[PDB]
């Protein structure tokens, strides 16, 4: 039986990964900052039924915290840029990876890092000063998916210097459903054209602009891609993971028609109807990975998830 460590198992990407590794027959160790917070870890507890799951207290600042959950594991998965519901992240990454240098069992470290995820978190912010023209004439920084965060740049140099086999996976706007109690922000952004939430619609516009694109994947495709590049020995480097590319206005038309039951706005004025960028997942697809979910499917599950959360 093989063992994998997933850091920060209460996250959106990380909890689903734990689940999928359990179903694939891995034993899984996961770390949470405080396991006694029973509301926070409830979904992890539920995963114990699926198999050999062990939950360790560990802290990203610490770096002696990681020796125990990582002991005996073949793979260590860490999400650097988790989705909400910089110097900390850089430091977490080096710290997990330092621990990994001492654990001779570790075959590969798999890091989740997206400059887009940082922008997505910031786009759904607080204290935004809104006026009469602000709300149309659209703080968040640039989130081009192909850009390397400093966290990521750190990992590659550390890996280069310490003979660690590192792979990075680069997701963009993730939707579908979550195992977490709170709704991840990414799903809110994605589902804004359906809820009609103008604030998060403005978010999606901001993303087209600051990310150069409106690209999307089901979180479950993103998690399977992590397991795939872990297991496939000749895999290397970085892997962008997204299923579909679009623009907000092109997307809104698509969803208008697929979901006539909902008041989907289609008139965007002179807002750019083509994005500057198309984000390609061809490298991942050529390694042998197939996406199980297309845009139709990403939205159905998200809709059903939003219903059950009483948001539709
Ligand atoms: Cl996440």
């Amino acid at each position: 039986k093989k063992t994998a460590c997933v850091v920060g198992g209460t996250g959106f990407v990380a909890s689903l990964l734990v689940k999928l590794l359990l179903q694939k027959g891995y034993a899984v160790n996961t770390t949470v900052r405080d396991p006694d917070n029973q509301k926070k870890v409830s979904h992890l507890l539920e995963l114990q039924e699926l198999g050999d799951l062990k939950i360790f207290r560990a802290d990203l600042t610490d770096e002696l915290s990681f020796e125990a959950p990582i002991a005996g594991c073949d793979f260590v998965f860490h999400v650097a840029t988790p989705v909400h519901f910089i110097k900390p992240a850089i430091q977490g990454v080096v710290n997990v990876m330092k621990a990994c240098t001492r654990a001779k069992s570790v075959k590969r470290v798999i890091l989740t890092s997206s400059a887009a995820a940082v922008t997505i978190n910031q786009l759904d912010g607080t204290g935004l000063v809104v006026d009469e023209k602000n709300w149309t004439d659209i703080p968040p920084t640039w989130g081009y998916p192909a850009s390397k965060t400093l966290a990521e740049k750190a990992a590659w140099k550390f890996a280069e210097e310490n003979n660690i086999d590192l792979i990075t996976v680069i997701p963009t706007l993730m939707a579908g459903s979550s195992l977490t109690s709170d709704v991840p922000s990414s799903i809110g952004l994605a589902m804004s054209l359906i809820t009609g939430n103008e604030f998060l619609i403005n978010g999606m516009k901001g993303m087209q602009m600051l990310s150069g694109s409106v690209s999307i994947a089901h979180v479950e495709d993103v998690c399977r891609a992590h397991i795939f590049v872990a297991e496939k020995e000749s895999a290397s480097g970085r892997y962008i993971c997204c299923a579909a590319n679009t623009s907000v206005p092109e997307l809104a038309k698509f969803l208008s028609k697929r979901y006539p039951q909902y008041k989907v706005p289609t008139d965007f004025g002179d807002f750019p109807p083509k994005s500057k960028l198309i984000i390609s997942s061809e490298k991942l697809v050529k390694e042998g990975f197939s996406f199980k979910y297309g845009i139709e499917e990403i939205y159905d599950e998200s809709v059903e998830y939003f219903k059950a959360k009483g948001l539709l």
